[PDB]
């Protein structure tokens, strides 16, 4: 019981990604500068927002980021 | 039903921290360089060693890190 949402960002390091509350919405944002992997050279970036459930305080939002590179967010309901 | 250690490491970024397991022990490695805060500037760095249960696989143990600086390591029992 409660709202979560998970996000795969396993190509981001923690540092490489921020989250942010802004009224009621999730945003996301992770951003990679070029860097070598198996296939040759490679940027990313993206940026995506959550709508936050009605019964759900946003200044109760908080996030955790696995070992698997999965990040989550979450937060108690009202 | 699960076991689980939690860590505060609010003063080190995600990156400056290292989780590893050998053998049956986790260990937790953080630091970080000469920085500057409120009070003057500081570099940290501690090494942190738990014996993982008999009845954990040492193989399962994963870690995850919380918004509120929180590094949590984890793992089912058999």
């Amino acid at each position: 019981d409660r709202f979560s949402v998970n996000l795969d960002v396993k190509h981001f390091s923690p540092e490489e990604l921020k989250v942010k509350v802004l009224g009621d919405v999730i945003e996301v944002h992770g951003k990679h500068e070029e860097r070598q992997d198996e296939h040759g050279f490679i940027s990313r970036e993206f940026h995506r927002k959550y709508r936050i459930p009605a019964d759900v305080d946003p200044l109760t939002i908080t996030s955790s980021m696995s070992s698997d590179g999965v990040l989550t967010v979450n937060g108690p309901r009202k």
